[PDB]
């Protein structure tokens, strides 16, 4: 699955934000508008016994130019929730379930 990181009309938005895969399916989370951007997930709010830093951007890592992307598999079913460290205020978040 493609996720936008920023709308098409500036929205500082994943689009999709909430969406279902497979295991092993690959995110390809791709900088579109209103970037600087990451990808972190919630180390509380994923599922037991995942590493979050096996799929998540660090913090202070970031997406700067329009294209980049970061690509991540998951496989542990269950809900992860997301988002965009310097955006998460202005809602730039999401979740994503393996099922
Ligand atoms: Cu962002």
């Amino acid at each position: 699955i493609d996720v936008l990181l920023g709308a098409d009309d500036g929205s500082l938005a994943f689009v999709p934000s909430e969406f279902s895969i497979s295991p092993g399916e690959k995110i390809v989370f791709k900088n579109n508008a209103g970037f600087p951007h990451n990808i972190v997930f919630d180390e509380d709010s994923i599922p037991s016994g995942v590493d979050a830093s096996k799929i998540s951007m660090s913090e202070e890592d970031l997406l700067n130019a329009k294209g980049e992307t970061f690509e991540v598999a998951l496989s542990n079913k269950g809900e992860y929730s997301f988002y965009c460290s310097p955006h998460q205020g202005a809602g730039m978040v999401g979740k994503v379930t393996v099922n």
